[PDB]
């Protein structure tokens, strides 16, 4: 407790603190000058060792503890002291440092040595710090197969320098554009890049050709909005974490982004003192890499590559569920873009392509809302059915094509198609009539057809790792309207419900009024919602579903060409979109929703729906 003692005190402190602000300079201020009995190197010497070490190695925070200063003689005290300190690598704990000061002429200095970099350190050793970055895990189907992988892959390019002088190049250029159909302008550019030196080699796919490391989409297009791409890390990202490194891909889209902290790994790293030739004496850190974590979905990829490709690139999307568990085993999405060139290169012109194409490729429409249509019938009838409102035999009777409640709706009319003049709940679904479902549903009223729907999962949001806003009734929390209240009732108005939220929804149709939540991730457990809707409310409708089918005049009758036991329902809305819905009622094994935006002349969803039934059919049954 002497005035010099702590002025001692105090200058290990301004050194200590001196290295936390970085400020390398100032401490080396505080350094006796280089003699036998002071310091070991110079102000400018010792500067360039904390920059070249302190500095490589990012030391700062740098806490110390149990400091004490004794008198050695009139001009020397000796200092001790425990420090911790954050590194790049990690967090150095319990140092012990030692030292000794040179008072003179009331100034007291540092007698710096090298030990006051790390305790271990002598005369002229170093440090050394190297890294190994990790390898990125896997996606996987249910199956194993793989989704996305990180491989090598068989890099096509060109020298400019092993080519034609005039004729021969301009059509050589020709040659390998052909034996690998690829356009032959775009060798031409690419050769008259500014990066380009006569003598390097110049990638073109996925003439000579190297191995590369790079990541793979094996389904390309067909699973890419779901999977989605991974791109260059570039110095904005590091500000958002600066504990990636710059020579990594990181997931930008679908689940490569939402999973990418799994999926990319940590970082290995090893800090070590070696002597002054790179040979360790300690190790001071040593983190072995880990590398990503594998994922396992519910998806099977012949299911999403069938899927996909039965929409022939028309705007849609498809979903296809094993609806008493939830397994997703297929998120179509169409029109769509290559991964692969997004993440290994994509020419300009490619790219541009995508990026005005006007039915956006890049859409995940799997997730976007959507009006169902007169697939959402199903409901509106078994809510009927639970509350006794509709009779499944009370007939109505039912002329012309057009109706309202009374003259009060002004000109908003529910229209049909088919003039059956004798509809019961059956021929209800069987044509798909508007105006029987407008008219039971306002025999039972916003407060018991909500009653119902809000037994259903409007609002909520899935345990699912996809981008979506939740389905609403309606864009405000009451109808305001009879003419709102109808238009719901027969699937439009103000409702929006995605693929995949109808596709949980219409689940209580295979689990006897059960809802079964759906479920992405290969392991995790089951969910549902018991007692959504009555067992015999869906006994009354499967049995009608069935008839959309069988029946001559059934909306789907083309489907019972197939001789799979189907049930199901259709829609249709206005550019016109075109629905569907089925699953199988014998096993409900199956179930699957397809949607067709911006449908073509007397094209439809249930046209394109029978390869994907019929491979669902045989491979998902108990
Ligand atoms: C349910 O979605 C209903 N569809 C419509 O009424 C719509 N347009 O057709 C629609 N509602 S709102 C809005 N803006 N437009 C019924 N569903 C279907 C269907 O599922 O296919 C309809 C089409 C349709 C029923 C029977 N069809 C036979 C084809 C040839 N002749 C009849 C048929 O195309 C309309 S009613």
């Amino acid at each position: 407790e002497t005035q010099a003692v702590e002025a001692g005190e105090k200058t290990v402190e301004q050194f200590v603190q001196a290295l936390n602000k970085g400020d390398y300079n100032k401490a080396a201020g505080m350094a006796s000058k280089k003699a036998a009995n002071k310091s070991a190197l110079s102000e400018k010497e010792i500067l360039e060792k904390y920059q070249n070490i302190y500095g490589a190695a990012d030391v700062k925070g740098l806490e110390i503890s149990n400091l004490k200063v004794d008198k050695k003689d009139d001009s020397t005290y000796s200092f001790s002291y425990k420090a911790k300190m954050n590194t790049s690598l990690g967090e150095l704990k319990d140092l012990s440092y030692k030292g000794t000061l040179d008072r003179n002429d009331g100034k007291t200095t540092i007698n710096w040595q090298p030990n006051l970099v790390f305790p271990e350190m002598e005369g002229n050793d170093k440090v050394s710090l190297t890294t190994q970055e990790a390898t990125r895990g896997n996606i996987l189907d249910r199956n194993g197969e793989p989704l996305a992988t990180t491989g090598k892959l068989k890099q096509l390019g060109v020298v400019p320098s092993k080519l034609g002088d005039g004729d021969e190049k301009t059509a050589n250029i020709k040659a390998i554009a052909s034996a690998f159909d690829l356009t032959e302008d775009a060798i031409n550019q690419a050769i008259s890049q500014s990066w380009v030196q006569p003598d390097y080699f110049v990638p073109l796919k996925i003439a000579t050709i190297q191995e590369v490391d790079g990541r793979y989409y094996p389904l390309g297009e067909a699973a890419a909005q779901l999977i989605g791409y991974v791109g260059d890390i570039t110095a904005e990202d590091i500000d958002k974490n600066p504990e990636l490194s710059s020579n990594g891909k990181i997931g930008r889209s679908g689940l490569e982004m939402a999973f990418d902290k799994d999926l990319r790994g940590t970082t290995g790293g090893k800090l070590s003192i070696t002597d002054t030739d790179g040979v360790e004496k300690k190790v001071l850190i040593e983190h072995e890499v880990q590398n990503g974590k594998d994922i396992k979905l519910t998806i099977d990829a012949k299911a999403q590559k069938t899927a996909f490709d039965s929409l022939g690139g028309k705007a849609g999307s498809t979903v296809a569920t094993t609806p008493k568990t939830g397994d997703l085993l297929a998120l179509a999405s169409s029109p769509s873009y290559d991964p692969n060139k997004m993440t290994n290169g994509i020419s300009q012109e490619d790219y541009k392509a995508y990026e005005e194409n006007p039915e956006q490729p890049f859409i995940s429409r799997f997730a976007t809302g959507y009006a169902p249509g007169s697939t959402f019938k199903m409901i509106t009838a078994a809510i009927g059915l639970d509350n006794g409102t509709i009779d499944p035999n009370e007939v109505l009777t039912i002329n012309g094509l057009k109706w309202q409640k009374d003259s009060s709706w002004g000109s908003y009319q529910v229209t049909r198609v088919s003039d059956v003049s004798h509809v019961d709940l059956k021929t209800a679904l069987i044509y798909s009539d508007n105006i029987y479902m407008a008219q039971e549903t306002l025999k039972m009223g916003e407060k018991n057809f909500r009653a119902g729907l809000d037994k259903f999962i409007f609002g909520e949001d899935l345990d699912l790792p996809i981008s979506m806003n939740p389905a609403q009734i309606s864009n405000e929390e009451s109808f305001n309207s009879d003419i709102l209240l109808a238009d719901t009732g027969y699937g439009q108005g103000e409702l929006l419900i995605n693929p995949i939220q109808q596709a949980a929804m219409y689940s209580v149709f295979a689990n006897n009024g059960t809802l079964v939540y759906p479920k992405l991730i290969a392991d995790k457990e089951t969910k549902d919602k018991k007692n959504v809707i009555g067992e015999t409310a869906v006994q009354t409708i499967v049995p009608d579903l069935r008839e959309v089918v069988q029946d001559v005049n059934g909306t789907a009758h083309s489907l019972s060409a197939l001789g799979i036991p189907l049930a199901a329902k259709t829609g249709t809305a206005e550019k016109e979109n075109s629905f569907l819905f089925a699953f199988n009622p014998d096993n409900q094994g199956y179930m699957m929703v397809s949607m067709l935006e911006n449908k073509e002349d007397d094209d439809s969803a249930t046209k394109r729906a029978p390869e994907l039934l019929q491979y669902l059919n045989q491979n998902y049954q108990l």
